[PDB]
């Protein structure tokens, strides 16, 4: 297939490189340098508050160093990929002629996002929140899985998103997939083939690899609308003659990745919106 | 890039006042007898008309008539110097003493340098007990209204800005009104930012949009409220039209921006505080 798969105790002037937006929005700080924001990620609102602030990092990755100078952070925090933590130990020394900076590493797309991410709340001194949105979310998978074992036990799940002239069916160990298969869930053998990636890629003509999903989600942006790739893929003619495009269990899902506990716990609400409804 | 780059007399009676010193002697109430050139916009209306009645030592490119202060014949001749300049005005100290006693103070800066510099030329004409006061008002001033509006201290953004020849400005934390601001702890805009350690950074008018983190827009005026032209035109710019603080209608002229004395100072506070109760 085309496409392949997978320090101040009051800090006072935070940039927030990539992770730490979602860390500081969640804290009400107002960063003083952010890597550039990606609409898909936030809240309207949201989106248009970020975008009054100075970029200083861009999609890619790429670091510039004269404007996290130019902001005079007190602090500099980001998650970092561990493959990459080689790399991002000269990067830190760099930043920490700036300002003292605190990175966190994190493995892989699911359980390692939410927790690297709570570190973070800790350091900017919104770890209480950050904690008790730990608990609740280990309290409501818990019961969610009794609350509804009959329903998980007979139902097979997907979540799909769309790229460019292919979809993607996520992984049991990444994003949503990670959510489900914590709470019992079947999903379709359609994920199996991700092996240790993500996800797994098919082209419009392997749309019928979903047939054995009695509900889909489809990714979306935190206002329910899908991605122009995504829509694409409902637009498809093989689309239509799924069992659950058919049945009407097909469903949006906000805040697939889970970065956070609190966006874990919105995607635990919606699987148990649609479990209630079957 | 952009086109814009950033043994005293006991009980004195005829004071020349050159930079820094008209401040001084309309404050304690004395009638200078020669003045630097006066410049409008510092000033009260009915404060410039006086002032424009006297003879002028000294021009806006701060040179001095020496001549002109002979024949004022002053028994205090007193000024503020930038302490950069100190090595200059060694030289012209030891000729204007040749008139009279002289007395400079060096200062630093834009920010608090400023006030406090005119606050000593105030001890020395005999003012210091009004002058005093003030600078303590100033410091009360500056805790009462950073715990009464401490919420809306901590969520708003300000942004201090007047206008040049076809750019306009951002004031910095260490200048004028922004550091007033900054000393009372308010946030203020990214768009300070490009300026480092100079008092204000410069902007083209398409570059308008990096205000839109601003809550609230003050621009300098003179003492009647009254923006200069180049502000103006600043605020009759398409772009301007689409700010937040611009549709949120928080936009609001400031007097005394320069905060030249205490006096000032607390003029510009009583301004802030005013928007605050608005939030």
């Amino acid at each position: 297939h085309h496409h392949h798969s997978s320090i101040p105790a009051d800090p006072q002037r935070i940039v927030a490189l990539e992770f730490g937006t979602e860390v500081v929005l969640e804290a009400g700080i107002e960063p003083v340098g952010v890597i550039e924001p990606v609409a898909t990620l936030y809240t309207a609102e949201e989106f248009e508050q970020l975008s009054t602030y100075p970029v200083v990092q861009s999609a890619s990755l790429e670091i510039n160093m004269e404007a996290i100078a130019e902001a005079q952070p007190d602090l500099i925090i980001g998650g970092v990929r561990v493959e990459s933590h080689d790399e991002y130990v000269g990067i830190r020394e760099d930043l920490e002629k700036i300002a003292p900076t605190v990175f966190f590493d994190f493995d892989g797309a699911g359980s390692g996002l939410r927790n690297m991410t709570l570190e973070l709340s800790r350091v900017v001194g919104d770890g209480e929140r950050a904690e008790a949105e730990q608990q609740r979310f280990e309290e409501r998978v818990e019961e969610i899985s009794t609350a509804y074992a009959d329903q998980l036990a007979d139902t097979t799940f997907a979540l799909v998103f769309g790229v460019d002239g292919e979809f993607a069916v996520v992984n049991t160990n990444a994003w949503g997939g990670e959510i489900l298969h914590t709470l019992g869930a079947k999903q379709s053998k359609a994920q199996q083939p991700a092996g240790e990636n993500f996800a797994a890629f098919y082209s419009y003509e392997e749309i019928d690899e979903l047939s054995d999903a009695d509900v889909i989600f489809y990714e979306t942006d935190a206002q329910e609308n899908p991605d122009p790739f995504t829509e694409a893929l409902l637009e498809q003619k093989l689309w239509q003659s799924l069992p659950a495009v058919e049945a009407g269990q097909v469903h949006p899902l906000r805040y697939s990745a889970a970065r956070t506990y609190a966006q874990a716990n919105i995607v635990l609400d919606q699987i148990e919106e649609v479990l209630k409804g079957l």
